[PDB]
């Protein structure tokens, strides 16, 4: 679907999601681009938790919405 997602190096790529799509089955989309260390690694929109079992729709997220990750520039 059309999605804009935003990395750690400020790329862009797109991310495909089905109807009925869980946060953790979205976990397998996400590792397309190079498997993503971080584990806290989530969207900062209505605070919504990607470790949770929630799934996008629940959230009235569809396609085109406003999805914006964290950087994970500091590491701790």
């Amino acid at each position: 679907m059309q999605i804009f997602v935003k990395t750690l190096t400020g790329k862009t790529i797109t991310l495909e999601v089905e109807p009925s799509d869980t946060i953790e089955n979205v976990k397998a989309k996400i590792q397309d681009k190079e498997g993503i260390p971080p584990d806290q690694q989530r969207l900062i929109f209505a605070g919504k938790q990607l470790e949770d079992g929630r799934t996008l729709s629940d959230y009235n997220i569809q396609k085109e919405s406003t999805l914006h990750l964290v950087l994970r520039l500091r590491g701790g």
